[PDB]
């Protein structure tokens, strides 16, 4: 009760039975070996998935299955992904000028991209439960246990705060049900409304300190808008955005409790993971017999892999095959995460192999992860020239073969942070103090993400 | 030990407060006594409104705004308003199949509404947020403090439950949050669907006890279905629908910590409660120099005021006075709950009375509320028979003033329950033991709620 | 002196001629002998023939395809042929208020059928063309040459008009490419506005002597309008309609002066006939091994074939072999005028005889030609119950077979003239007399025109 | 008869009486001195006006009321005019290629303007009545009567066909009506297509000897429409075009011939000149109290004056006062035609003195009338340059004042004709010999409107 702050919620007090194969086949699946996962009590997970299972989800099977048909159009070459967010939401930060913020940052990128691409762009957030991570130490620089996000325990330096939590469960599923009832909101009553969109991006342009280099790209947009206006048909669908949701798929208690079965209205009743619309199996969790790959065999959510510097290209090939046994395009990502210093050299040979085999992934440049570094005065972060010479080369590799190149992921916020160098406002180590906000990894800034988003609209025109 | 789970809360950033001078505003206005409040304390009461007053809302204000354009339509007789779902909500039925069910039931009444009408019907749930309700005595017959809906207690009959316990304030937002996001979900990716609904509708007529009766009204629908086919006109306007959430305003401490200011790109900033896109004051809490009242003039949300058979011409004038100062349409909708037998001696010299004010009102008929009786068998429940007849009691008010019968406010469920005798089910006193499971009034179930949209449509038509 | 002026022509220039090969086959298909053709001088067919081959055109080839495929969708039952008109235009009503009503009239039935039927109806004219007819005898009662049509000879009875003069080929060229362009501009500026169309639907059933008949399903209509705007959609294809020109081909001279060769960039350049949109072939010049008919193989229109009572089911095949070839659905028409009296009897072994070579043909109803008689009073005539009766009987012979009754072909007029008898004016014998306009053919009246069309809508749902 | 090589036509075997006051009127209107009138006999005019006065009207008035509204938007600043077609349309080239032609090269300018304006442009061809033309001499330089159009004369150098010839009214009825209809035609079904338009205009970048100088404008408009697909909103607005027609209102036994009362269904009835959508006053006959300003202001149609280089800023007033008297935007256009070396002193305070009246005018730019001279090789020619340079010193003239540069009118063919000198081509004197075809004045090839269109574009984009 509130002298405790806490809400007491009841447990008992129920569920149709999976088909006889799906049943088989998730429990295969979550016996697994599974990276990652936090340790707390299985009694208390089970009480926690039990109120989860009985939730209304966060999304529904028939926008993941029209996401995956507009994803189907980017790995056709035919569209560009862009998705993008804070790297660790936080319940704390969970709040609508923070969730506005960075949908608006988003929707700015897009306006850009969508220009610069001359192809519709897939907007797909990083909100609405990406609350874990993973870790590659338990124990963290100050002696605590890891902070592994807020669906799993607390960012406070104290060891209690640092205790797995099972309780954060239900509360990753409140917030994010909370922030993707605002999305929608926002999306559907005005914040997407391309010409408000575009005339942040002007006043971006007005002010920025590169804003001059930035100017004839923005006019030309501009322009592009105006005469949709010109042609009469500035219409209804200049009103308003798609934008969806996506975390990475990290905790398996929480996923399998989000997990519904379709109607079956249109085939066969399938698994969706009605927590996010697309999901993505990170570098820690990606064996190959593990438990993430196989439960995303088993979901019919469009999925992605990160895929760094040792990938090879026989082992891309088998999450190939064993990802989109169907051969649907779309259905599945291969995020490229090489650092900028190998991409060049490392990419290639994958995306050949791949391309050979005849299935149709979305190639999507993931350019922060593989470059952050640490700063002089103590803070991870990241080289604006880096990141964007990542999805330079990236652009050259496919252009070398002849491939899509279809997508960027980015972690950003609509945030004036201090968190990542460079960029036009030439953020410095010792500008990181400022406001050096993030959870976990280093963003672009609101207007560090706009930059990028105008610099890769010029690789896209080539 | 016991079957619930605490979940913890707290965890409150510092977002700026509402500014001082409608701060000033607002205080004054609830310095105002205020009825049928909860008892709990105000210390605890703060803690948890201090949580609310940082979380995402429930709704926007351009969403507001949209809907005051519609309600302005509705006044002025070229709209028709329908308001219904179940008449308390609790957290344990506030499920993916339940809103669902509710959602469609409403959208069928909405098809035929909408052919009946030949005008656009505007679609308000009673949904995320109708967790309070008055009551009567403190004392129940089973000598318990009286259970006041799921925000302020608990529906089961012992006594720890029953306390008034200000956590719920935040597990009513939640909740409400999450059936909002669902709601938002279903309406615009296939649910609210015209031809599936209709469809629906097409099963009720096939398989209902008095389908023949209906038949004639169905396949012409169905006939102005392809009409719109045959004429090929754009389509995607049949694709969705939008559905307003509305409840009761009654919990001042939730209703007060859901306040807003818009930003001011939308002609200047004002408050609203962003709780819901409708909320109404019901007969107990309207006393005209009450804090409820006072409340509802200070928001900028479209409101409602429920007129029982105690109702003055003159009383019903200073709602109009106090509510719709500045005389805008469809801010103010007078809700007539006057009993069938009562309804055409009542309700015309209140209509002449508001009409002569020069004001524009929605007049909407609420047929259930002053129809319930105690049946043998123990039951509250109400006779469709009786329901039906205020409506028609109600249309006949209007046509002999030539004033315009705007809308319906009715409790209804998707469910198949046993709550509100008669309809072609014939639902007689000994079948409502078997499936009577409403936590506060009787519901006209889903064959029933469609049937009475079905003998609208012929008022409407005649 | 005499009361006309010469209008000099002459002015060739020189465009190429078609190309060698198609030249070549149209030359061996006009070897084949010709019925019903002009006698006038070669020489003076050859000098207007060039004449016409410079003009341009009445209609355009991508006109022509989409409207085949608009047939090959009534040919495949989703949806409806409506073509109406005069039986033989003149030159002197050729003017913006008999083309107007023409036009309106045929909107009307328009309206009505298309929601009778529930699907799309293909509007087609008689109108821009239909300027020519054979005769069975040379000599007329009054001792003339007989009147063959405006392209042929005048009406006037005497000698000199009567003779057949090659300069009314050009003169029926400018009178269609005149009335073509006016029907162009008011489909597209107003005239063929749904709700204006409807409106006067509306005046017709309040006014007709049998209106109180026609009442509920006009209303049902209006109603299914008014949903249109009540449901919101996007209403610009309710503001215009399609009307295609046809005529019969007959005069040779015409026709193949008036070939053309489509541009290269849609699907290669065929020959079509570019006086109208479609053409069909009467009863009177269908020789399997005539010119008429290998005239009509060799051109890319949609065409017709009229049927009369002595048309067997082989004979019938060979037309469907010799007219559709490939196999392109609603590329070939049927057209059964068989009298009411004959039309159950004879259809039905036609119809499953082509059904059988797997070809869809349109099947269309012509309920006038075959129910003409003569009254006491001298004036060919035609009544409305028999005309109405072969639609019927045409009806049940396509629903005792499981095919698509899939349009009509009717002559009529937005005059209120005195042609036919019967129809709910009653009109007699005597009444014959008062307004007996027609230059051939008795037409259904304006008022009759949609009388028929309300039945037909009864008919189409039954 | 065809012997003759001519068409009869009866005049006798009828018109409805004007109302009172526009009889009286328009009798006023023509009963005033009337310049540039043809010499042919009252009474065989009169039997010609007889003809016209019942044929289909080239335009019908409801086109010419959305006319008036698009030109309003003109006025306001909100679109701009593209005006353009042959000096002289001919009878011996009103052909199919000729005309398509003509609305190819009229349409790409469009696009291109459209683009550089970021705004509507209204689209008006010189086409279906272009007949007509002013001569300051009666006799010219080879002795001959002067050829003053097809509509009066015949263009070649004997004296027979010299003569003035009524017959030729009925004629340039019988081109204007099928031209007309080949418009509506081509603009209706594919050929106003803006992807294949703008198609043809790559193809000119691609091609052009100075296609390196208007590729950087070519791609920013490419990627615009790429832009529209990308939003989602490439749809049926930009599969076609308006094209409207206009001519100089020359011949006034020809304008009053073609007169027609509207409906009435819009206000009261009106005479509109059904000749066509819009017509302008040349500078020979624009005599303040003359027969021509009087016509235009009996007619309802927008109509323009043409103003050269004696005009006063008092004269330019009393114009506006007398044919815009109701102040209506749109309905007035003042076209500058002053020369390049003169349009930046005269034009100011012309403008200058209207604006002052409240009135809202089109100012339009004719660039060409005021810049020709007499090539060495004895040709009437123009230089592209001094073409382009008038345009330019215009938009000087409207910036430098804060009023709206309206709009252009051009003469131009879609021929690849040598009679303007200078462009890309660089058009010698020399080069004049070639393919010298112009009627009258020398009009811009295709490539040099399309040249100047980019030129123009540019000044629109400033
Ligand atoms: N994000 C805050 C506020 C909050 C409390 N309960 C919630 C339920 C749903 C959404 C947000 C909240 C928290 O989790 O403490
Ligand atoms: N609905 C289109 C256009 C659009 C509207 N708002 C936007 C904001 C950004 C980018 C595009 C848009 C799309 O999503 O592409
Ligand atoms: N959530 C269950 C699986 C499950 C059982 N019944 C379901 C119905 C629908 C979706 C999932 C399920 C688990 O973790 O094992
Ligand atoms: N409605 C259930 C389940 C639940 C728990 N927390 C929630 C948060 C949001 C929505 C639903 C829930 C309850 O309130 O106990
Ligand atoms: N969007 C329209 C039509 C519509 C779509 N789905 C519906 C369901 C019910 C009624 C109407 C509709 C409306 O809300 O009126
Ligand atoms: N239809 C009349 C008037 C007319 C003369 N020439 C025309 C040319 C086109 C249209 C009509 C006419 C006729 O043919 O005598
Ligand atoms: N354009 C649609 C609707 C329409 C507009 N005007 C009409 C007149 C009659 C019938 C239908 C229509 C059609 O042709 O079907
Ligand atoms: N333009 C040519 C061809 C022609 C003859 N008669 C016509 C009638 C209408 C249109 C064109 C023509 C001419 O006038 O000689
Ligand atoms: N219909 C729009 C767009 C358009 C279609 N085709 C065009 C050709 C040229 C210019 C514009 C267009 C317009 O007329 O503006
Ligand atoms: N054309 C006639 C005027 C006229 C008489 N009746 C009309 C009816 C409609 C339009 C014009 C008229 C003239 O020249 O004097
Ligand atoms: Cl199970
Ligand atoms: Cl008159
Ligand atoms: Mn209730
Ligand atoms: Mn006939």
């Amino acid at each position: 009760g509130a002298m405790n702050w806490t809400v007491d919620i009841p447990i008992d007090q129920s569920l149709p039975p999976l088909p006889t194969d799906l049943r088989t086949r998730l429990d295969a699946a979550l016996a697994k070996p599974a990276a990652q996962q936090p340790t707390w009590p299985a009694d208390q997970a089970l009480a926690m998935r039990t109120v989860l299972e009985s939730v209304p989800p966060v999304t529904v099977p028939s926008e993941i299955v029209r996401l995956q048909e507009q994803l189907a159009q980017v790995a056709k070459g035919e569209a560009f992904l862009l998705q993008g967010g804070d790297c660790a939401e936080t319940f704390m930060d969970n709040t609508e000028p923070h969730i506005r913020g960075n949908v608006r940052a988003l929707l700015q990128m897009a306006v850009v991209l969508t220009y610069g691409a001359s192809m519709p762009v897939v907007k797909v957030a990083r909100i609405a439960g990406q609350y874990a991570k993973p870790r590659s130490a338990d124990i963290d620089a100050l002696g605590l246990r890891s902070y592994r996000g807020d669906m799993i325990n607390g960012f406070a330096p104290d060891a209690a705060a640092r205790e797995h939590d099972p309780s954060r469960l239900v509360r990753a599923y409140a917030n994010a049900s909370a922030a993707m009832n605002l999305v929608r909101a926002l999306t559907s009553s005005g914040l997407a409304s391309l010409h408000l969109v575009h005339d942040w991006n002007r006043e971006f342009v007005r002010t920025s300190p590169a804003g001059a280099r930035y100017e004839a790209l923005a006019t030309e947009i501009d322009r592009g808008l105006r005469f949709m206006s010109a042609c009469g048909v500035a219409d209804r669908n200049l009103q308003t955005a798609e934008i969806y949701a996506s975390h990475e798929a990290l905790v398996l208690d929480y996923e399998r409790a989000m997990l519904r079965l379709s109607d079956g209205d249109d085939g066969e009743p399938q698994l969706f993971d009605l927590s996010a619309h697309t999901v993505w199996i990170g570098e820690r969790t990606r064996q190959i017999d593990g438990a993430h790959i196989a439960f995303a065999q088993v979901i019919a959510n469009p999925v992605g892999v990160k895929l760094g510097p040792n990938m090879t290209p026989e082992l891309a090939v088998e999450y190939v095959e064993r990802l989109d046994p169907h051969n649907k395009p779309g259905r599945l990502t291969l995020v490229s995460r090489m650092g900028n210093h190998k991409v060049r050299d490392l990419l290639p040979p994958i995306v050949e192999k791949v391309q050979a085999t005849g299935h149709q992934v979305i190639w999507q440049c993931d350019p922060m992860h593989g470059n952050t570094h640490e700063s002089s005065t103590g803070f991870k972060t990241r080289h604006f020239d880096r990141i964007v010479d990542e999805v330079q080369g990236f652009f050259e590799v496919h252009r070398a073969l002849g491939t899509h190149p279809g997508g960027i992921h980015v972690e950003i916020t609509g945030e004036n942070v201090t968190e990542c160098l460079g960029g036009a406002q030439d953020i410095s180590e010792t500008d990181l103090a400022g406001r050096y906000e993030t959870a976990c990894d280093p963003r672009l800034n609101t207007q560090q993400s706009l930059e990028l988003a105008f610099l890769v609209a010029e690789m896209l025109r080539d």
